[PDB]
């Protein structure tokens, strides 16, 4: 399977999540996710095929984690926009008020800007720190997701947000979305990851 920030995948046959973004950890290829996406050693699925098992994670708290793939599989420094793509061109991390979209197999590519760092969630399983809120919308399904800005610059992956009873918060204004993303960097060197770039 093509390896491409934005698309979904299965977990276990049962949950989906979308992919964050490309990444190698030496000769091994992965994509770094949400951590409450699977369990370490969870089957990731694209398309119905095996790609890889989840290798690490941390939910709650943090929520990151990255699957290692089989090596059949291609990653490419890419972002899915619909029908065309972002390229990946590194990781800086963008400041408040800088314009950010995300990408995921529930709302497609959305976009809005970066309204706060250092957010906790409070969800069912625990409290997770630390996560920078951004008003672009989404939905159940785009979690694990890449956030990148139009540059290029890889953001983090999608945790949580206020979704309404449609399953989304694209139905109310940005002004009452909270959207949170878990930052890319701490994943990238907590587990010695290098990203795809191009």
């Amino acid at each position: 399977a093509n390896i491409v920030g934005g698309i979904e995948y299965s977990i276990n046959n049962a949950s989906l999540c979308s992919v964050g973004f490309s990444v190698t950890r030496g000769a091994t290829k992965g994509f770094v996710t949400a951590g409450h996406c699977g369990t370490v050693n969870a089957t990731a699925r694209i398309g119905g095929a095996v790609v890889g098992t989840f290798a690490a994670r941390v939910f709650p708290g943090n929520d990151r984690a990255w699957v290692s793939l089989t090596s059949a599989q291609t990653l490419l420094p890419r972002v899915a926009n619909g029908s065309s793509f972002v390229t990946v061109r590194g990781s800086t991390e963008a400041a408040v008020g800088a314009a950010v979209c995300r990408s995921g197999r529930t709302t497609g590519y959305q976009c809005g800007t970066i309204t706060a760092k250092n957010i906790t969630a409070n969800y069912a399983e625990g409290a997770v720190r630390g996560l920078t809120q951004g008003n672009a919308c989404m939905g159940r399904g785009d979690s694990g997701g890449s956030w990148i800005t139009s540059a290029g610059q890889a953001q983090g992956v999608m945790s949580g947000g206020n979704v309404q009873s449609n399953g989304n918060n694209c139905g109310i204004p940005a002004s009452q979305r909270s959207s949170l993303f878990e930052r890319l960097q701490p994943i990238l060197s907590q587990y010695g990851l290098s990203l795809v770039t191009g």
